[PDB]
């Protein structure tokens, strides 16, 4: 089995966030998405308008997406790729580079993001 | 195969319309959901963020939806149930009695809506 693991927020889920979990998906054959908790996000001074609990139970209605788990800090990527032994980590591009180190263990990809859509876009058209 | 139908608008998808699609589809075997074209949203004055593709788009990747179609009157309520041979229509309980008129058609059912959730709270808490 072809695992495959991506971080966000996923805050106010729209099409962009869709077709990243689609392309994501369609590397592997199960998709783990690790999503910020409100305690990392109040770290990161990002703010997301949907609680952990509602992000989360959103994800997990999707039809890619296999599992979700918490991310709690920035340190936890060598070791998730380890507990849930992911064989595909994948990125927005916007993090081209960042993540090579992860290279001896596993598939690095960084897929291009959809333009003209973003959370915050949302939330400043609002 | 029992068919399950409801009309909405699911602009800025929230966990109260998941919790609304997950009891719905536990109705039937077959859930198609009807939305809001924008065409009909000018119409009714009530502009969504997201464009009807788009909102149509997310809606197809929720596990429980099984079809989506256009909503584009106030009309089409009795065809549909033809066109589409459905079991039962389902509602949040804000249009409880508007529609017992679609009883000698299929089962209509009133279901109470999530509390402390909805697209405008949002949009203006925003
Ligand atoms: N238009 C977009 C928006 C997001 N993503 C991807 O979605 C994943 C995580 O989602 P998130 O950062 O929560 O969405 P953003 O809209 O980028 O959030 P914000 O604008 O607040 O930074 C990232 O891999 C990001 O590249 C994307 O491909 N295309
Ligand atoms: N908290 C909520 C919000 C919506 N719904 C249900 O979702 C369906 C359609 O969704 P929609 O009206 O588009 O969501 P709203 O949040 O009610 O949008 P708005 O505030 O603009 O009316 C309706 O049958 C409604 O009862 C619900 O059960 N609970």
């Amino acid at each position: 089995m072809k695992k495959v693991i991506t971080y966000g927020t996923f805050d106010l889920l729209h099409w962009g966030h869709i077709k990243l979990l689609e392309r994501a998906k369609q590397l592997g054959d199960y998709l783990v998405v690790a999503i910020s908790t409100d305690e990392f996000n109040l770290q990161k001074q990002k703010k997301a308008y949907h609680s952990y609990e509602h992000r989360k139970l959103i994800l997990e209605t999707i039809r890619y997406v296999d599992e979700v788990i918490p991310e709690k800090n920035w340190e936890q990527k060598k070791q998730d790729i380890i507990d849930h032994n992911i064989d595909v980590f994948v990125m927005g591009d916007d993090w081209e580079g960042k993540f090579d180190f992860l290279k001896d263990q596993c598939e690095v990809v960084y897929l291009p993001r959809t333009e003209g859509i973003s959370t915050t876009k949302i939330k400043e058209e609002i």
